[PDB]
């Protein structure tokens, strides 16, 4: 069969998973979708010259820490921790997404790449050494993002899935 691949989508209200997700799984820009909505997105690609399944988790709604919670988020296999490289509170907000993976993992090594989307904007408030540093002192990749333009999406994805294979081996 194919090779399955729990990804979730992960960061601050607003910061572009909703629309991250849906120019993954369909290819156009959503620029409008209700914060609350968190779906799961299924597509066939061939990654590396493997067939894959992607099962794609769009977090959204309220932050909660119930067991049923955490048994939800648990079964992701590798995580997309994305901020909004014009807002500056989404960026300092990764150390907690980053906290709540490693717990709910029972590991320090989970596989995640963070991710700088909205890149298409001319104006900036996180710059990409900024990023790029934290995600060197993290030790995971980093890729710059924009769901608008269609920069990054398919890397960023792709790169989390060769975490993943990484991490197994
Ligand atoms: C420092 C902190 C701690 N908090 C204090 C306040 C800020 C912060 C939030 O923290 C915070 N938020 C989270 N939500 C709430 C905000 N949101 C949104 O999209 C909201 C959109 C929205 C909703 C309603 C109205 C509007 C909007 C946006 N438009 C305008 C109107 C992103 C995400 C769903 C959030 C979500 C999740 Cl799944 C988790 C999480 N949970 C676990 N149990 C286990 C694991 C492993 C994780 C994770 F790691 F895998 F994710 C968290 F941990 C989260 N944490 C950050
Ligand atoms: N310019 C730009 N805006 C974006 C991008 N991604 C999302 N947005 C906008 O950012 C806001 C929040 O996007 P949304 O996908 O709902 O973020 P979510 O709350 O993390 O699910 C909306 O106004 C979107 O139009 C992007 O790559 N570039
Ligand atoms: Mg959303």
């Amino acid at each position: 069969g194919s090779t399955e691949y729990k990804l979730v989508v992960v960061g601050a209200g607003d910061v572009g998973k909703s629309a991250l997700t849906i120019q993954l799984i369909q290819n156009h820009f959503v620029d409008e979708y209700d914060p609350t909505i968190e779906d799961s997105y299924r597509k066939q690609v061939v990654i590396d010259g493997e067939t894959c399944l992607l099962d794609i988790l769009d977090t959204a709604g309220q932050e909660e820490y119930s067991a049923m919670r955490d048994q939800y988020m648990r079964t992701g296999e590798g995580f997309l921790c994305v901020f909004a490289i014009n807002n500056t509170k989404s960026f300092e907000d990764i150390h907690h997404y980053r906290e709540q993976i490693k717990r709910v993992k029972d590991s320090e090594d989970v596989p995640m790449v963070l991710v700088g989307n909205k890149c298409d904007l001319p104006s900036r408030t996180v710059d990409t050494k900024q990023a790029q540093d934290l995600a060197r002192s993290y030790g995971i990749p980093f890729i710059e993002t924009s769901a608008k333009t269609r920069q990054g999406v398919d890397d960023a994805f792709y790169t989390l899935v060769r975490e993943i294979r990484k991490h197994k081996e």
